[PDB]
């Protein structure tokens, strides 16, 4: 019943450029084994533990964030259900710990080694330590992505990486078949350590701002007389070819004296290499699908004929083209060829060798064409990040200049909007932001407008704003912006609005650089140009840097918005007969309609001590699916997934069904799904199924102590099961079954959970209970400050730590940042008045409350949150009355009581 705070320790996570994956068609063998050495752990730098993990991340790892995750404070790798990890004490995926058995084992031993096998294949993945088997293997896992090494760090480790085969030294000799390698990349960049998903960088001047990754890595890792011309000019090419290289012609086969066997005259033909070459042009006249006396027959040279019979003769027309696009097109057809040719080689031949081979092979390819039309002519025929700062920056008036720098020429834009910025919106979409974006050269306000002009790399770009006369400027290289009608960037006639706020957008993979004018002598340009006219820059002296509040990609449930466009949520209460509900509403039915919704209620279930957990989905009358009676924690939230569907429809409601855990939901339409959430949140086109599971067995070295893992319950669909094609009207209810309780004196959903009222059997809708509706992009806050992380296959070292206060929910499970407090205002009063509660219950010498409260609230936060310099001002005052209120008011009363009478001894040293 109130909001938790503790101080914790960020952790960070680096990545070897590695991609493994398995699924249909060809793929890069699929096993692969690494292992990973430390030399150090350090003993414990700040109070809290330290924690190092290493293992797999598949897709979507999330643990670069430095904020609150769903566990207490940050989390790593193995913490969520894409990420396994492995430390020794426990096997980590989704927050979960049961414990590994290893003979006499540290947790954090220096100079030790940990390897593991990815084994795609048997859906097992291998983990190895000196003389300890794993007692569980992951199963059922989804192979949808690419598999990553990754490490996950505290601060002050320093650990190596091997690099494989060519330079790493393994300790333990790999299971035969492994091959560990690089296994190369089409760019065939050489391979580097990197942080998975960086959003900041560091920078030459300051931080640099980069866009989202671009994840593209889930691919794989009358004729007849002319054809007959075409296979005996490609046989004459063939020989030609060998003729001006190197190659002299050679019965007997021989590579280093250039020796080709296969060269005869055309009527003496190798009978399967003819036909290979009628094939080959076969093919070609496939993949296109969309006279002879009048040519010229070339010369041949001496030297071009030393051994053979056959002198081949080019059409001598090559002084002509049409479009090198059509070579384009032969280059791709090509490449369709190495994609036959690799089929053939993985379902016919088994072979391994090396359209995603290499960009020169591919030019290559481009360039050795073999003048085929030549010959023809011859015969003739996620979503973009936006980054503002707090709405406490805003300004009402004056003049205000900041700079903006491209290290890379994308689709940015740059502009200054107003205090309440929309998430999910794209900037200049409406009013709200002012906006330009010069890639397409457009300013950006209730559409596009085309003005201004490209941008070339590495330009300064100058953002301008005068309020008396209300004038926003841009300017380019120390130049003022021209539009195409006129004027010197002149928007005529803006509202002072609430505030304005620089804001700029990065779209995938482009790197910029911000500058808000904290250093004058930093600044490149305006030392003249933004001189006079009375304008200043952004920040002449703040004596820190801005918060810079940048957007994040993140599903989150959070509340409906009263007012939706076409939805909204109806009350129903209870009558003398059927009990209360909650109905969905639609409406809008014509012009805009509805895509997808999920939405869950907004409250949870936890379960007493794994007693039952039998929550058997939909019970109906005889469900077939029997929910897996597993789970000790199982937060359990009633959810439901009602897809796309016209009319009235939806309506939760919350009959006890002398059950002590039903509810009810009768929809008159079509059909859903009636599932169960768990602090999961992931929004994907594909709903039906594909959900995330991972399930362990944990057994004892012999499958002893076995049964399998259930991988939680948050996919307890059902989907169209028991019906017909006659669909009609009323697809009946499902109760939403859990553990039972000890009753039946002849119950509902909402006697669970709610903090008594359980014995009581009436149902009833308290009005906390609410339906949320997830949303994919949320704002929060980039830290102040990044936790810091190349011989011998590279080495890492942390060096200096960094902590952070948290914030807890209850309910949610999820953790925040104490500062964003700031932008919420509301949990800011709230957490104001709990801490006037506290200092009111300890107000008047109850010295035991004050030992509790110093049970409640640690004296390490007390002490840390006593300089921060960042707190909002009220939580800070807050602080500060409680510590002094907890320990020191009661003796500050005692010597003020005692101050007053002045009763003084004899001693020499009064007399002196």
């Amino acid at each position: 019943l109130l909001l938790q705070t503790n101080l914790i320790n960020y952790v960070t996570s680096i990545r070897p450029n590695i991609f493994v994956g398995r699924a249909e068609g060809s793929t890069q063998y699929g096993k692969w084994y690494f292992e990973v050495m430390v030399d150090e752990v350090v003993p414990f730098l700040t109070a809290q533990a330290t924690h190092l993990r290493v293992g797999w991340a598949l897709t979507e790892g999330y643990s670069p964030y430095p904020g609150g995750g769903e566990g207490w404070g940050g989390n790593g790798v193995g913490d969520d259900l894409y990420s396994y990890g492995f430390d020794g004490l426990h096997l980590w995926t989704g927050h979960v710990a049961r414990p590994v058995t290893s003979p006499g084992q540290h947790l954090l031993a220096p100079e030790d080694v940990v390897s593991c096998c990815l084994d795609l294949s048997v859906p097992s993945i291998s983990f190895r330590i000196n003389g300890c088997p794993v007692q569980g293997v992951f199963e059922a896992f989804n192979l949808d992505g690419l598999f990553f090494p990754v490490v996950s760090f505290s601060a002050g480790v320093k650990v190596r990486f091997l690099l494989g085969g060519r330079h790493g030294e393994f300790k333990f000799l790999p299971p035969p078949g492994y091959a560990p390698c690089h296994e190369a990349v089409l760019p065939r960049e050489r391979l580097r350590l990197e942080p998975i998903k960086e959003y900041r960088r560091e920078g030459p001047r300051g931080p640099h701002l980069v866009g989202p990754s671009r994840c593209l890595s889930h691919t794989d890792f009358h004729l007849e007389r002319i054809r007959e011309k075409l296979a005996e000019n490609i046989h004459e090419l063939w020989a030609l070819t060998r003729i001006e290289q190197g190659w002299t012609y050679g019965p007997v086969r021989d590579d280093n004296k250039r020796l080709h066997p296969c060269l005869v005259n055309f009527h003496s033909l190798p009978e399967p290499e003819r036909n290979y070459n009628l094939q080959m042009s076969g093919e070609t006249l496939k993949t296109l699908l969309a006279a002879e006396d009048n040519l010229k027959k070339t010369k041949l040279p001496k030297t071009y004929m030393m051994s053979n019979g056959y002198k081949p003769a080019p059409l001598d027309l090559s002084h002509v083209r049409l479009t090198p696009a059509q070579t384009t097109l032969v280059d791709r057809l090509a490449e369709n060829g190495h994609n036959v040719w690799a089929r053939d080689r993985v379902a016919q031949g088994w072979s391994y060798s090396a359209r995603l081979l290499d960009e020169a092979t591919k030019r290559s390819n481009r360039d050795s064409l073999c003048q085929a039309v030549r010959t023809l002519l011859g015969y003739g025929y996620d979503r973009v990040r936006i980054f503002r700062a707090e709405k406490s920056y805003t300004v009402q008036s004056g003049r205000w200049y900041f700079e903006f720098e491209a290290v890379t020429t994308g689709e940015m834009r740059v502009g200054w909007a107003r205090p309440e910025l929309r998430p999910d919106v794209e900037l200049g979409a409406d009013e709200l932001a002012y906006v330009f974006n010069g890639h397409r050269g457009q300013r950006w306000h209730l559409g596009s407008e085309p003005f201004g002009r490209p941008w070339q790399s590495g330009d300064v770009v100058g953002c301008m704003i005068d309020l008396t006369e209300n004038t926003i400027i841009f300017t380019l290289n120390g130049e003022v912006l021209m539009s195409d009608s006129g004027s010197e960037t002149a928007f005529r006639e803006i509202e002072i609005g609430d505030g304005f706020l620089p804001v700029c957008s990065l779209g995938p993979g482009q790197v910029g650089h911000l500058n808000l004018g904290q250093d004058v002598s930093s600044l490149r340009f305006f030392a003249i140009c933004g001189l006079q006219e009375g304008f200043e820059p952004f920040a002449i002296n703040m004596q820190r840097p801005v918060t810079t509040w940048f957007s994040k990609s993140l599903p989150q449930f959070e509340p409906v918005p009263p007012e939706h466009p076409h939805y909204e949520v109806a009350r129903m209460d209870g009558t003398v007969d059927t009990p209360p509900c909650l109905r969905l509403a639609h409406r809008t039915w014509g012009s805009q309609n509805s895509l997808v919704e999920m939405l869950f209620l907004r409250l949870s279930l936890p379960v007493q001590f794994t007693t039952t957990y039998y929550y058997s989905v939909r019970v109906f009358a005889g469900q077939e699916p029997s929910c897996v009676w597993v789970g000790w924690v199982t937060p359990d939230y009633h959810q439901h997934d009602m897809n796309f569907d016209l009319s009235k429809v939806r309506a939760v409601t919350v009959t006890m069904g002398d059950e002590q855990g039903n509810v009810h939901s009768s929809l008159k339409c079509x059909x859903x799904x009636x599932x169960x959430x768990x602090x999961x949140x992931x929004a994907x086109x594909x709903x039906x199924x594909x959900x995330x599971x991972x399930x362990x067995x944990x057994x004892x070295x012999x499958x002893x102590x076995x049964x399998x893992x259930x991988x939680x319950x948050x996919x307890x669909x059902x989907x169209x099961x028991x019906x017909x094609x006659x669909x009609x009207x009323x697809x009946x209810x499902x109760x939403x079954x859990x553990x039972x309780x000890x009753x039946x004196e002849l119950m509902p959903l909402s006697a669970a959970m709610f903090l008594s009222e359980r014995k009581n059997p009436a149902p009833q809708c308290p009005p906390r209970l609410e339906v949320q509706m997830l949303m994919p992009v949320s704002w929060s806050r980039m830290p102040n400050h990044f936790l810091q992380v190349e011989r011998l296959g590279w080495a890492v070292q942390c060096q200096d730590p960094l902590t952070m206060m948290a914030l807890h929910i209850p309910e949610e499970n999820r953790c925040m940042d104490i500062l964003e407090l700031s932008e919420r205002l509301d949990l800011q009063r709230f957490h104001s008045h709990t801490l006037r509660l506290y200092r009111a219950v300890c107000a008047l010498g109850n010295n035991r409350v004050a030992h509790a409260l110093c049970s409640h609230v640690d004296q390490a936060q007390l002490l840390h949150a006593l300089e921060d310099a960042h707190l909002p001002g009220p939580l800070r005052a807050g602080y500060y009355d409680l510590l002094i209120s907890i320990h020191l008011e009661s003796a500050c009363r005692s010597r003020r009581s005692m101050l007053s009478e002045y009763i003084v001894p004899l001693t020499p040293e009064t007399r002196a």
